[PDB]
């Protein structure tokens, strides 16, 4: 059977939700988008409900629409973001103008835990052993993040992690996605893991530039300025000539960078943050490095069934985009409680 509706005035426009979802008001002011926490009564759990601003008024919107929500019902992982629901009060295609998405209701993100304070290395590990489990998930759906970052990543009381995109906010960017490089690796995600668990450790971010030309001076200082072997792999001309004209500065010892350190993850941020990108530990190989021995298990490090990225890049009419969102709404199936 088709849920009951019910309306009301929220954010200037009128909801529409089924009546299990009760006691709607808005939350992050508007950061997050048209977001209400509610009750859901049906599994006894507080809730997030999005109604998402104009999803079919352009393609690009229509276009959108369908990638989140096709994505965000492929991932079914405990450290990503998952889907609790999606409905819409249409009873139709024809009807058929706003889709609302409902998940978990976040109390707390990286930051809001962090506080600019240290953490012990025992809660470093339990944290960056979660968004590596969830980076590996990610990853082996052959999905890149591009933006992780402490905003990016939900956190309970019990310090339980999942990783999301929202969609300064350039500290924990790789060097070559400052550059417009374009041929992006799974491991710019790698370099931003490297730059939270630096923060994790001393309370400070690691690269806080001041404009995108600092960024990469400060990554530079720690990590040394681009050897032979990298030099080799620049198809640029101009980028080619300019660090050719830049001078040698050594990469430092991060042994002294992070002065009390456990070793272990003075050695797991060395692996971490090396400028060429193809030398970066990957997310499967860092959770087998003994930094994380009191969490890591290989028999619960899941992956992800193959996705198609294909399907969310066709030029399709704006109606066909609509149908093709409306048919994933309809297809949902909620998660096992
Ligand atoms: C176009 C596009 C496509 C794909 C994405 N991706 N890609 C990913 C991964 C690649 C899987 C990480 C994840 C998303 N998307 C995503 O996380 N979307 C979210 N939507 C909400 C609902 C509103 O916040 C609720 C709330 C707010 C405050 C407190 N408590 C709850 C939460 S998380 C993004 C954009
Ligand atoms: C002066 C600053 C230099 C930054 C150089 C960053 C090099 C990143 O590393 C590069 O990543 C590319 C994109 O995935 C790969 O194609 C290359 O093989 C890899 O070497």
């Amino acid at each position: 059977e088709r849920p009951t509706f019910y309306r009301q005035e929220l954010n200037k426009t009128i909801w529409e939700v089924p009546e299990r979802y009760q006691n709607l008001s808005p939350v992050g002011s508007g950061a997050y988008g048209s977001v209400c926490a509610a009750f859901d009564t049906k599994t006894g759990l507080r809730v997030a409900v999005k109604k998402l601003s104009r999803p079919f008024q352009s393609i690009i919107h229509a276009k959108r629409t369908y990638r989140e929500l096709r994505l965000l019902k492929h991932m079914k992982h405990e450290n990503v973001i998952g889907l609790l629901d999606v409905f819409t009060p249409a009873r139709s295609l024809e009807e058929f103008n706003d889709v609302y998405l409902v998940t978990h209701l976040m109390g707390a993100d990286l930051n809001n835990i962090v506080k600019s304070q240290k953490l012990t290395d025992d809660h470093v590990q339990f944290l960056i052993y979660q968004i590596l489990r969830g980076l590996k998930y990610i990853h082996s759906a052959d999905i890149i993040h591009r933006d992780l970052k402490p905003s990016n990543l939900a956190v309970n009381e019990d310090s339980e992690l999942k990783i999301l995109d929202f969609g300064a906010t350039r500290w924990y960017r790789a060097p070559e996605i400052m550059l417009n490089w374009m041929h992006y690796n799974q491991t710019v995600d790698i370099w931003s893991v490297g730059c939270i668990m630096a923060e994790l450790l001393t309370g400070r971010t690691l690269f806080p530039g001041t404009d995108h030309i600092d960024q990469l001076k400060l990554i530079l200082r720690l990590v040394g300025t681009p050897g032979a072997e990298l030099l080799k792999k620049i198809s640029s001309e101009s980028a080619r000539n300019y660090i050719q004209s830049l001078t040698q500065m050594p990469k430092m010892n991060f042994a002294n960078v992070f002065i009390g350190a456990n070793p272990l993850a003075v050695d797991l941020l060395e692996k971490m943050l090396v400028l060429d990108s193809d030398k970066r530990i990957t997310a499967a190989q860092a959770l087998a490095h003994a930094y994380f021995a009191q969490y890591h298990d290989p028999d619960d490090e899941p992956v992800a069934d193959p996705y198609d990225q294909s399907l969310e890049s066709r030029d399709l009419l704006i109606d066909e985009w609509k149908s093709l969102t409306y048919d994933e709404v309809i297809s949902f199936v909620p998660p096992p409680l």
